[PDB]
């Protein structure tokens, strides 16, 4: 797992941007979708514009060799789409270009056969049924979960990117629905809105963390992912946002020690959708997506820029083994307030989804 730490630290770069730009609204992404699609994307490029993609995914170019980064996320892309797989993910890259380019076959072949990602040649001359073609290859690759994600391009288009990703949680020890009611969540500390909370008393993996000031519970999917939810105290959501790192997730993912508690969880059905031109510029990836961008990977002969790359998340979680309950007093951790979450790939250890909650029913 050697690429794991530089993506955590990605997922922390990109979390820690949204959350400064935007104090009440659902942040909900993929770093591992995004740094893939674009650690692919690098495939094509050279030069400075090569280099500031990966420095932007948080990977210092004079330590770790660019073998060992193409073959961490090969490794992971190959556990991800495990035939045998129960994880619900659907996940893919496309990227449309523009079809008068003479194309390299060397990018089209790395492409496919590297990254298992798609490339398409489309009429940017016709604005409207470009934005079509992009959304309808989305909804189809979605089966409909995601419609109409691109809602302009610029006239000047000759090169897109979407990357999407759509997770429908399941659990391994599963919720009752007979459970689930409507309760209290506070958006704030003086505001409260009703949503649909999901309640059970069980065995937990779940503590209280004096350095995070904030409750940390671990949850497994079926599929080898975990949910890791930090519930902070009053007042003390930034100071949660601003203290985590990545070696504190590895050590309450190690950490196997159960206890009974009275657990509230909100059914999520959240989404995100991002323009990773002004995200990722603000990482400092901006050559790519400006007029001097070094494509001659993709086309050798004519200029080429990325003009558009989007990204949209999207999550499902609800209610769908016998636990020994002891016969003490469990405490009552409610999810009745803004919270963080992580969700990580048990084998690679990997940042599948981070994401904040501060309004589920949003």
């Amino acid at each position: 797992n050697k690429i794991t730490p530089n993506l955590a630290e990605f997922a922390f770069s990109l979390y820690r941007q949204l959350a400064h730009q935007s104090n009440s609204t659902n942040i909900f992404f993929s770093p591992v979708s995004i740094a893939t699609a674009f650690a692919m994307l690098s495939l094509g490029t050279k030069a400075d514009t090569h280099d500031e993609i990966l420095e932007g995914l948080n990977f210092n170019l004079t330590e770790i060799p660019e073998a060992q980064i193409h073959e961490g996320f090969q490794e992971l892309l190959r556990t991800l789409n495990q035939p045998d797989s129960q994880l619900q993910l659907t996940t893919g890259n496309g990227l449309f270009l523009s079809e008068g380019l003479k194309l390299v076959d060397k990018f089209l072949e790395d492409v496919k056969k590297l990254y298992h990602s798609e490339a398409f040649t489309v009429n940017f001359g016709d604005t409207e049924e470009a934005k079509k073609q992009i959304n309808d290859y989305v909804e189809k690759g979605t089966q409909g979960k995601i419609v109409d994600l691109v809602k302009e391009l610029d006239r000047d288009t000759v090169f897109a990117l979407v990357n999407y990703i759509f997770f429908k949680g399941k659990w391994e020890r599963p919720f009752e629905v007979k459970d689930t009611e409507e309760e209290d969540f506070h958006v704030d500390q003086v505001t409260t809105v009703k949503v649909p909370m999901m309640k059970r008393l069980g065995m937990f993996n779940i503590q209280h963390c004096k350095k995070l000031s904030s409750w940390v519970l671990l949850m497994k999917f079926l599929g080898n992912a975990t949910a890791i939810f930090f519930l902070p105290d009053e007042g003390k959501l930034q100071h949660l946002e601003n203290e985590l790192t990545h070696d504190i997730i590895t050590k309450f993912l190690e950490n196997e020690d159960r206890r009974s508690a009275s657990l509230h969880l909100p059914k999520l059905s959240i989404t995100g959708t991002y323009d990773l031109k002004s995200v990722l510029g603000q990482l400092g990836i901006t050559k790519v997506f400006s007029n001097g961008a070094d494509l001659s990977g993709v086309t050798e002969e004519a200029p080429l820029k990325l003009s558009k790359a989007v990204h949209k998340a999207v999550l499902t979680i609800d209610e769908k083994f016998l636990e020994a309950i002891p016969m003490s007093i469990p405490p009552e951790v409610k999810f009745n307030k803004p919270f963080v979450f992580l969700m990580i790939e048990q084998n690679t250890k990997s940042p599948l989804f981070m994401g904040k909650v501060v309004n589920p029913t949003q």
